[PDB]
């Protein structure tokens, strides 16, 4: 299908299994960081990748284990990378569940050497959630990259969802954002969006809004936008243009990038309505506008699942360079795709 700069496998089954990928680009470093769950949900691993423009290809180093990203007697999962341009610090957020009552933990480990080494995990659970904790059974972050805003305080936005016990029934899940306006010092919990929303990610648009796209039991993605930097999500509706597979849907990813014409959205997710196959790439020139969403362009044929996008700057063709990470061939491996806006949306460049 679609010709791309590079298509390679960064993780593969054998010794252990790997799922739930997360991608992070380090602008002033030309580098990328591929995160994932190393399953015997056990530990989180990481692979550093140095991108070279001339050879149109990224060079991946050895695989490593974020030793710090874990709590004793707790499995880890849902790695959510995020980079603070302001301080140049790195944040890897995750979840720790022990080996009806909530026992989930929110944790973060930071790096100041571009992810070469990490700190001690900070358990943000009690200060970040508060009394509402007991009101849930479980929650989670990402999985995937998080967001930093363009507001005064260059706030940090972490996408998440909680499994609300609102009743005589199961628990209902709703997405929300963990906000910090002091570079991961303090954390607050923004409000929820429509019910029955799950794994999600956010991106900033053009005055300034936060578009949040979430997984859903239904047959179409659920999309909500915010005007108060993620605190609230006024609008919120089904985007029939973005199919969602049968079971309980599947995780997608979305990022923003500068329009060649103020940003546009790129989104990745399986295109098959009846399964997790044929990973497409949808483009939105008039974000957030739900009907502005284009048809998808086939990125990879066959079985596909969780994915994560990353804007990588300028491609060798002059167009926006993108970095994709997705689960393939029935979780047998994880692939790193790299292409440009040109190759994907030739009519749009
Ligand atoms: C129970 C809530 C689910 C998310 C909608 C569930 N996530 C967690 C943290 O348990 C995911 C889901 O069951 C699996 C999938 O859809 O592929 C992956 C699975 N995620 C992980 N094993 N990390």
């Amino acid at each position: 299908s679609l010709p791309v700069l590079q298509k390679e496998s960064v993780f593969q089954s054998g010794a252990h299994a790997y799922r739930i990928p997360a991608l992070l680009y380090l602008p002033g470093q030309q580098s990328l960081l591929a995160f994932a769950e190393q399953r015997a949900a056990e530990l989180i691993v990481l692979r550093r990748g140095d991108y070279d423009a001339p050879t149109h290809q990224v060079q991946w180093q050895a695989q490593e284990v974020v030793a710090q990203a874990r709590l004793d007697g707790h499995r880890s999962m849902n790695p959510c990378p995020l980079y603070d341009a302001q301080t140049g610090t790195l944040f890897l957020f995750f979840i720790a569940i022990p080996g009806r009552a909530n026992v989930t933990r929110l944790c973060q480990v930071t790096s100041t050497d571009h992810g070469r080494t990490w700190s001690s995990p900070r358990d943000l659970t009690d200060a970040a959630i508060g009394p509402a904790y007991r009101e849930w059974s479980t929650f989670a972050v990402g999985p995937g990259h998080c967001l930093q805003l363009n507001d005064r305080a260059r706030s940090l936005v972490v996408p998440a969802y909680a499994y609300r016990k609102l009743h005589i029934q199961r628990p209902i899940p709703s997405a929300f954002c963990f906000l910090s306006h002091d570079h991961g010092r303090t954390w607050a919990r923004g409000h929820f969006v429509a019910q029955d929303t799950l794994e999600c990610q956010v991106a900033e648009v053009e005055q300034r809004v936060v578009t949040l796209n979430a997984r859903s039991h239904l047959r179409a993605r659920v999309q909500a936008q915010s005007t108060n930097d993620g605190l609230d999500f006024q609008e919120s509706q089904l985007v029939k243009k973005l199919v969602e597979p049968p079971p309980q849907g599947c995780q997608g990813s979305v990022i923003s990038f500068p329009s060649p014409r103020a940003q546009w959205l790129l989104y990745t997710h399986p295109t098959h309505s009846w399964q997790r196959a044929d990973l497409g790439a949808y483009l939105n020139p008039r974000p957030p506008a739900p009907e502005a969403w284009s048809e998808p362009v086939l990125l990879a044929k066959g079985s596909c699942a969780y994915s994560d996008l990353q804007s990588m700057g300028t491609g060798p063709d002059g167009s926006p360079l993108f970095g994709c990470l997705y689960e393939a061939n029935d979780y047998e491996e994880i692939v790193f795709l790299m292409f440009t806006l040109k190759q994907a949306f030739p009519a749009e460049y």
